[PDB]
């Protein structure tokens, strides 16, 4: 058990064992708040997440075991994994606090793309990352629904790894039309669209669907891509969406060479089928790899899939306290990353 120092962050009581070093805030995490830190036992500069009243209620002891599982079953590269997860509390009993640790990243995309705009061999390198991280997630049967800028995250090296997956349930500029809309069943390539809108921004510069409502992104999303065809039209089960989408202004689909006049034909193709409005006709995370955009990158004996990944608990209707010990035994049968 280690000796835990207590101290105040903008309000925020912080307790976390000795070798974490020099707490200083970062800013707003998934249900909590962030701090950088110091990690004398391994050198590692880290990113230290206070959960926010974690066991508060059901749905908040029932995401602090979600994101806890999911952090302790990614171990990939382009993908955040768990450093350490502590908590102050000696017993269950006691227990209320969960810190989560993981590495510690120079910035995220949302700030890059603001300095500003990146060469073609850059976007190649992160679109691939981006990539090769969903092919590793997607392959444990989980999607991240709310891919953005803003949760990926880049060092100086251009390494990049992917937050937040696996929370969002139920940013619009990078949703899929049909998970923001419900009109067709949805599938992991939701998160291909989402790699669509950021790596035409990353090339261009611009949001490529800056819209105010869901029907405004609709509408910015349709001008591009075209009105749903007659085979898409025979997919939708949502006599809503249907009558609305037969209601719109037939708009054809736009060459995207005449949109992303300038970039790489490869980076335009690529696009073409990430950008695809049916579901079922999406390039997948695996698939894309092997886009000849990702030729000096693409290693297919390096594109690894994960390890089954349990999700029967998602089904389960549990009480607070069970939650809470689900959560607590997590917390007791974590194994820290080999040397
Ligand atoms: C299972 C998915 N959970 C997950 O990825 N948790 C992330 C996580 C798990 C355990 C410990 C810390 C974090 C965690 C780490 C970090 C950062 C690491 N480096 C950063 N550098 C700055 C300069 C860009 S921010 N940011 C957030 N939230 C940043 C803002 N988001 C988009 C709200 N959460």
């Amino acid at each position: 058990r280690p000796t835990f120092y207590r101290q105040e962050l903008n309000k925020t009581i912080w307790e976390v064992p000795e070798r974490y070093q020099n707490l200083s805030p970062v800013g707003s995490g998934a249900y909590g708040s962030v701090c950088a830190a110091f990690d004398t036992k391994t050198g590692l500069r880290v990113a230290v997440k206070k959960l926010s009243r974690p066991f508060q209620s059901i749905i908040h002891a029932k995401r602090t075991y979600r994101e806890l599982r999911l952090l302790k079953h990614m171990k990939h590269e382009n993908v955040i994994g768990l450093l350490d997860v502590f908590t102050p509390a000696r017993s269950l009993e006691e227990f209320n606090d969960v810190y989560l640790v993981t590495h510690l990243m120079g910035a995220d995309l949302n700030n890059i793309v603001k300095c500003q705009k990146l060469t073609d061999d850059h976007v190649q390198f992160l679109i691939y990352q981006i990539l090769r991280g969903l092919k590793y997630i997607h392959s444990a049967d989980i999607i991240h629904r709310d891919l953005k800028p803003s949760n990926l995250a880049v060092n100086e090296d251009c390494e990049l790894k992917i937050l937040d997956f696996g929370l969002a349930r139920h940013t619009r500029w990078y949703r899929a039309p049909e998970i923001m809309l419900n009109w067709m069943h949805y599938n992991q390539t939701v998160d291909i669209w989402s790699v669509g809108c950021i790596m035409a921004e990353l090339l261009t510069g611009r949001t490529l669907f800056p819209g105010t409502d869901h029907i405004d992104q609709l509408k910015l999303i349709l001008r591009l891509v075209g009105t749903p065809g007659a085979e898409l039209l025979k997919k939708i089960s949502s006599e809503s969406a249907r009558n609305y989408i037969q209601s719109l202004t037939q708009m054809p689909k736009m060459n995207f060479a005449n949109v992303f006049i300038g970039a790489n034909p490869l980076a335009v193709d690529l696009l073409e089928k990430m950008l695809v409005l049916d579901s079922d006709k999406r390039i997948t995370a695996a698939q894309a790899l092997a886009h000849a955009y990702f030729a000096q990158y693409h290693d297919p004996d390096d594109e690894p899939v994960a390890d089954p990944y349990d999700q029967s608990f998602e089904s389960r209707d549990l009480l607070i306290d069970e939650w809470k010990s689900l959560t607590y035994d997590e917390v007791i049968s974590f194994v820290p990353p080999p040397l």
